[PDB]
């Protein structure tokens, strides 16, 4: 053609300066969600450029593969964070999920969660990678009746693979846990109108002629 003439261009992927464009049977680039060869492509309404990474449409999160612009489903690790997506709709999950019978938990931000959280069953632990002999980072485990310490705070389990929150003294040492935080209290605590003091490094109630400062 002459330079700048809008020529006919149909049914092929156009790559221009690293971007991606798709044209219909006519000579116009397409916008919005598009299906070619069952791949679930997406294009911007004001640029017609395919997506690169995480792209929230209105409220649902998404992931698109860089250098190919095809959507990806399943466990996708982007920017040093773990994500999981749907198979039918490819939406990142929010909340505790029953996928594969392992009770994965997610936040409103779709990064994976590590620690103990208040679930529907109660307070169930979620473990990092390579703690259990075959575990996914963020998968609930069969941890039973052992003391666990993550970033200073401590709490104790039971035989039902759950986190307890009562007083429940063990070997004449009381380990009070919070009713919602489910962590052991440290320092001064005025519970039920009475005074109890637990230690800093450990979390038992000191008894006897115990002197503070």
């Amino acid at each position: 053609n002459i330079e700048g003439q809008a020529i006919v261009y149909q049914s092929k992927f156009l790559t221009l300066n690293g971007k991606k464009y798709y044209f219909d049977n006519d000579s116009k680039a397409v916008t919005g969600w598009r299906i070619i060869n069952n791949e679930k492509y997406y294009f911007n309404p004001n640029n017609a450029i395919a997506a690169v990474g995480l792209q929230v449409i209105d409220n649902n999160k998404y992931y698109f593969n860089p250098d190919t612009a095809i959507i990806s489903k399943g466990w996708q690790t982007v920017n040093g964070s773990r994500y999981y997506f749907d198979t039918d709709t490819a939406i990142a999950f929010n909340g505790y999920k029953t996928i594969d019978g392992k009770h994965f938990y997610f936040d409103s931000d779709c990064v994976v969660k590590i620690g103990v959280f208040s679930t529907s069953n109660g307070f169930e632990y979620f473990a990092p990678a390579n703690t259990y002999n075959n575990n996914i980072e963020g998968q609930a485990i069969v941890y039973q009746s052992k003391f666990l310490t993550l970033n200073g705070k401590k709490y104790y389990f039971d035989n039902n693979s759950k986190a307890v929150t009562g007083l429940q003294t063990i070997d004449s040492k009381k380990y009070y846990f919070n009713t919602n935080t489910a962590e052991a209290a440290t320092g001064w605590q005025t519970i039920d109108g009475k005074k109890y003091y637990f230690n800093t490094n450990t979390a038992e109630a000191a008894t006897g002629w115990q002197t503070i400062d």
